[PDB]
């Protein structure tokens, strides 16, 4: 099975936005969130990718627990969530902790409960709205598949 | 000056939506919300008084730090917010604590801060989404003269 | 589905161990635990209803955030833990929320991740083996069907 | 040997100062403190006491680990700080927790490392510093048996 | 306007000194402080600066929440402590951050509540009291205007 | 006097299982324990050491308040606890901060309570018992001298 790493941005709970700069390896305060909203799970980015834009393949891991920011997880992808806003397109990649048999019930998009879902949708189509110049036009959410295949596509163009 | 003592049902910074119970003074748990969302301010209700609703005028109180579920805080009117919802009005009383010099800068709505109202506003306009059957309609910041107003009003009503 | 109202004494990750009194309803301090550990879950007991030694019958809650102590929780049963410790016979409800959807795929025991319940009882097993005269001998799961017996008993007990 | 039950107001690490209305049992906020300040060690007063002042007597419990306010600890006096201030004089019973062979090493005063003693001293002499028409102008130490002696005369007091 | 990336060394409402080592980049526990006190600002330094010293400039950032240890943060000046300690001359720049319209209202230090600019002065006048070979001679606050151009001259030295 | 570089892996209270990788420095969560246990004083690794097993020495830190993951305390030890476990065998050696006169009565293994050694002891014996391949087999505390002789035993085989 696909596994990669995980570097934690932004904690579950949190309305700090933190984001680490990828020249430097800095934890830096982007902003803190307009709206009464908190990341609904830890948040971050696959190390050794790169998208379409100059940045790594975003990710969200699901957790018994948060962890900090900076912090890498091991982990691997069981979906992931399609958005545009402001910039076009935005992927996010739905994870696991890998090698963790507590995660094994979960091999699939399906298999994550549609209420953690939904709640993960809203905070993105809703956390910018009292931004200028910034919004959420459409969301959904594909399955490992797609996840697996996003993931293939973005270790091959880091590589390049 | 009109002052009353309000009383914290819910803590800033929280998605466990407490409640307290007014015929037995119990704190509840009435849910987890639905939507990854958390109180903007300290929530909660001021103690005898008595809206259409057969329960207490809901109030909001800015703090330096929060306090936890229970707890009596003085308070003083600075304006109100209105909403309907899927039962009809349901009208919150913006407050500050009651004889704090380090709040007499703040007399009236326009005082506090619009990125402040907008955050409250934005919570409570979309903290039940996700909940089906229910949905809010903000008509509107009013000012200290309004909420003073609909405070001596609902003072009356419990007196009875 | 049958459900009660848990008082939950004991926030999950605690070891202070908390215990409400069950005339005056205040909150004690009972003692900070001696072992290295914390409760697994949300722990209290049911609302009116009396056990076999004059107290009222145990609870563990699962939910996504813990409460405070002294807070009520609307709870359905899903299973009970049977266990001997220095004062006889020591049962304890395994419960979720009530009325809440996002735990209707726990309907009883088998549904609760394995990991979980071993943790549990891992917690009761081990937390006063650094007490003098303490202990906790047997240790085993008895499903849905027992617990709701059980619960329905305690609910008799106490009405007489 | 003495000992009597404390209800904690404030816990350790607390720059809200909350208060118990001693008629009907509720937990107030009485002030954020206006200086840079927190309360060194849980806080409340001595449940059953009368002071020469009117109110109960107050009461300073050292932990391993803080409660919330509103908890009852059942505790013994080892010494007591002696402090006049504004409102004249006001005695704080420094205790531990009784029935507990984790605190059987602190007997008296004297047991108590002077660097804890001097930063509780430092609390309550500076607290107030920002506090219009308020001060502390004597602070003072004073061993078990001088405490012992205090609690018995208030406990005898309420018994009026 | 000006601004700098400070880096944070101590959240607000924290008792332990952290410092970060200016050669490798390390966090280290300083120490615990000897008062019972607490940051009342998020408190760092500017980047790429060189105070007199041979250390970076001292820098405070007001915010709506504080972040981690070793968090970057883009601030403007608007202020600069100046306080005189064993050591000698001590400055540290008030700032707030940097293209947030949320402090677009705070210019110069006069636009920062006197309460607020009074506690961060408790803070450094007393914090050290119980420190041995530690003591402070005065505290005072100046405009942005100095505060500029004491950033400034650290800027050029950094170049040297 | 012997003392040394401790960086802490692990706060106090936490039952994520954090790891430095040694080769980039990063700080990684290994796993969420499977057993109910906090981890009872902060944990870490001596910095420039190098043990049998080819990574550096563990360090136990006793403090007043933990820190974060990654941050350095100037550490000088008092004793070591020794265990078993799979892997073969692995030391601990039990530090107080260095410099801080708070801890100048804690010269030797005897000046640490007995209550948090048999405590940290019962953390280490029964953290791993839910997870499969691992045990422990033995587990007892030694004085400073053999944890001395020990450190420095590290110390030559990392510059060797
Ligand atoms: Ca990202
Ligand atoms: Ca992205
Ligand atoms: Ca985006
Ligand atoms: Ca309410
Ligand atoms: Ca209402
Ligand atoms: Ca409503
Ligand atoms: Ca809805
Ligand atoms: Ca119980
Ligand atoms: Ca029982
Ligand atoms: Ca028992
Ligand atoms: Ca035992
Ligand atoms: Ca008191
Ligand atoms: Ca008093
Ligand atoms: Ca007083
Ligand atoms: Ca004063
Ligand atoms: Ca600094
Ligand atoms: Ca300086
Ligand atoms: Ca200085
Ligand atoms: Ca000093
Ligand atoms: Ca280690
Ligand atoms: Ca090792
Ligand atoms: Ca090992």
């Amino acid at each position: 099975a696909m596994q990669f790493d995980v570097t934690i941005e932004i904690p579950k709970g949190q309305r700090n936005k933190y984001e680490v700069d990828h020249e430097t390896g800095r934890v830096r305060l982007d902003r803190y969130l307009y709206t009464p909203m908190a990341y609904p799970t830890d948040y971050g980015f696959i190390e050794d990718t790169l998208g379409d834009d100059g940045d790594p393949l975003d990710a969200l891991v699901l957790l018994p627990q948060p962890v900090f920011p900076g912090v890498l997880v091991a982990a691997r992808p069981v979906g992931m969530f399609r958005m545009v806003d402001e910039h076009g397109g935005d992927d996010k990649v739905l994870c696991v902790p890998a090698g963790d048999p507590r995660w094994d019930h979960v091999q699939d998009i399906g298999d994550v409960p549609a209420f953690e879902l939904d709640a993960i949708k809203h905070f993105f189509v809703h956390y910018k709205d009292l931004e200028p110049g910034k919004f959420v036009k459409a969301a959904d959410w594909v399955d490992r598949a797609e996840a697996e295949a996003e993931v293939q596509r973005s270790v091959e163009r880091f590589k390049a």
